[PDB]
C-alpha cells in the first residue's frame, strides 16, 4: 500500500467487525470472497490495516479460550464510534480501474482474434463471480436481511449486464 | 499505470494536455481510477525518456518510436482484473447499522447519479457517434447496460422499501 491508501478502508475492517469478533483468517476471507466485488485494491493492506487499529485502540486483539484457543479481533467502543462517523458521511462516487474496458478502448492497436479472447477471458470472468457471489453470501451472511442483499442484488444486475452486452459485441465481431 | 493510457492516447496522433484531459474527463472517469491533474507529471517523465516529445506548436505531445514499443509491449501483457471500489455498496452491506430514512435517501441519491451518469453517457454518443469505432463502443455500452441495470434493480427496492413501510 502506500501513502494514498484510502482512510475508508479501515472502516471495512471496523464494519466487518461489529457483528462479532473475526480472526485474521476470516477477515481475509470475506474480503476475497465479498469485498473483491465492491471494495477491491486493499486485500494486502488487511494486517497492517489491523496493527493500526489496534495501536490505536479501535480494536483489540484477543485469545478466546475454552477446545483450541483462538486469537480474534474484537471491536472497542472507540472503533464502534469511528465507524458509525463513516457512516454519517457522505457517500463517495464509484471508483473503478477496468484494464479490460482500456484494452477495448485501444482496440484498433490490437487484432481480432487477441480482442475476440479478451472478450471471451471477460464473459467467463464475470459468469465465474456471478455464481461465486451469490454462495459466498449464504456463508458470511447468516441471517442476511433486505438491505445487505442490495449488495448482492446490485452487483449480480450488474454483472449479469456487462455479461449479456459483450456476448453481443462478441456475436458481431465474429 | 497512467503511463500507459497516455502513450495509447498518443498513437493516433499527437495531443494538447488539453485534449488529454478531456479524453480523462469524459471518456476515462468511468474505467480508470487516476486523474488527468495525478498523471500530468508523468507528461514530463515519458519526455525525459524520450518516449514523447514536446514542442511549442500551445504545447503539443508526439509519442516516438521508444513510446510506441512501451504501449504495444503494454499491449501484450495479460488483463489485469477489474479492481471496483463502490462506497454505495458498503453503506448498503452494513446497511443493519443505518436506519430506514438513510437508506432510502442513499438509494434515491444513487438512483439520480447512476441516471445522470447514463443521461451523459448518450449525450457523449450523439457527440462521437460519427467517429466512435466498434472497440471503443464497447467501454460505452458496457458503461450503459452496468448502470442501467444498477438503476433498475435500485428502483425495485426503493418501491419494495416504501411498501414495506
Amino acid at each position: 500500500g502506500s501513502a494514498k491508501d484510502p482512510m475508508k478502508g479501515r472502516d471495512v475492517v471496523l464494519g466487518l467487525l461489529m457483528q462479532k469478533e473475526l480472526s485474521g483468517y476470516d477477515i481475509k476471507i470475506v474480503f476475497e470472497d465479498v469485498f473483491t466485488h465492491f471494495f477491491d485494491g486493499s486485500f494486502g493492506m488487511i494486517y497492517p490495516t489491523l496493527r493500526q487499529l489496534e495501536n490505536e485502540g479501535k480494536i483489540k486483539k484477543e485469545v478466546v479460550m475454552q477446545k483450541p484457543n483462538k486469537k480474534m479481533y474484537f471491536i472497542t467502543d472507540e472503533g464502534r464510534e469511528e465507524f458509525y462517523q463513516y457512516m454519517q458521511t457522505p457517500v463517495e462516487k464509484d471508483v473503478l480501474r477496468s484494464d479490460f474496458l482500456m484494452r477495448m478502448y485501444f482496440g484498433n492497436y490490437s487484432d481480432d482474434v487477441t480482442i475476440k479472447k479478451w472478450i471471451k477471458d471477460e464473459i467467463e470472468r464475470k459468469e465465474a463471480y456471478i455464481a461465486d457471489l451469490r454462495l459466498k453470501y449464504e456463508k458470511w451472511r447468516v441471517g442476511i436481511t433486505f438491505v445487505e442483499e442490495i449488495s448482492l442484488d446490485v452487483g449480480i444486475a450488474s454483472y449479469s449486464a456487462q455479461v449479456e452486452t459483450l456476448k453481443k459485441k462478441l456475436e458481431e465481431l465474429e
